[PDB]
């Protein structure tokens, strides 16, 4: 299990262990961009550290669904270094495949309103754990991409 990362001593004994996990990474998704291939999505992500004190680096893992099957994912070392327990602003690319939101919007945008889930694995470089993985989700309805015969 990640919370146990190297047995050592220093500190700890059977006082401490690792992080809670309600920290976060996630606030808000904006769907862009396609061209004919490749759907874009900038996803705004709100890192929430549970020390008080400015991480490094961190692990950001997204696996993003829409309608129930996926969006697309990933997995990027970010330098997430920030604030001191609270929240950091943090920035994702723009990764939705076109085959995928094409599966979605075909079946729900033939209704027009989708769902769009984000299932991200919370990796952060901490002094607690020197590295700890906990997940966590972020589901947002909204109108389908910009479109016309896209979908």
């Amino acid at each position: 299990m990640a919370s146990l990362l190297d047995k050592a001593k220093d500190f700890v004994a059977d006082k401490l262990t690792a992080i809670p996990k309600p920290e976060g990474s996630v606030t808000d998704v904006d769907l862009k961009d396609v061209n004919r291939d490749s759907v874009e999505y900038l996803a705004k992500v709100s890192v929430t550290n549970p020390y008080s004190h400015s991480i490094p680096i961190c692990e950001i893992s997204f696996t993003f669904h829409s309608a129930g099957r996926e969006i697309g994912k990933g997995k990027i070392p970010d330098p997430g270094s920030l604030k001191a327990k609270d929240m950091t602003a943090l920035d994702i690319p723009v990764v939705v495949p076109y085959s995928i939101l094409f599966n979605l919007a075909r079946d729900v945008g033939v209704d027009w309103d989708i769902d769009y889930e984000l299932q991200i694995g919370l990796t952060i470089d901490l002094p607690v754990v020197g590295e700890f993985t906990i997940p966590i989700s972020s589901k947002g309805e909204i109108k389908l991409p910009t479109f016309k015969d896209f979908f």
